[PDB]
């Protein structure tokens, strides 16, 4: 599908996942990313900081639908 991001975004985002896992996104922000300053891409969702690009399934939909979330960029 495709996913949309609020703020000043310079490229759009898309709802897709590569044939590994989804833990690679949260672990990528820790593996040389939490230890070094410079976030390059930060994500936010319900007053908290998100580490992947999408990880909610809170709505319970199983149909092809787009989504709109908030994202920002620093350094």
């Amino acid at each position: 599908l495709c996913v949309h991001v609020r703020s000043e975004e310079w490229d759009l985002m898309t709802f897709d996942a590569n044939p590994y896992d989804s833990v690679l996104k949260i672990k990528e922000h820790v593996r040389s990313k939490t230890k070094v300053p410079v976030q390059d891409q930060v994500l936010l969702l319900g007053s908290k900081i998100l580490k992947p690009r999408r990880s909610l399934s809170s709505y319970g939909i199983d149909k092809e639908k787009t989504i709109h979330l908030t994202l920002k960029v620093v350094k």
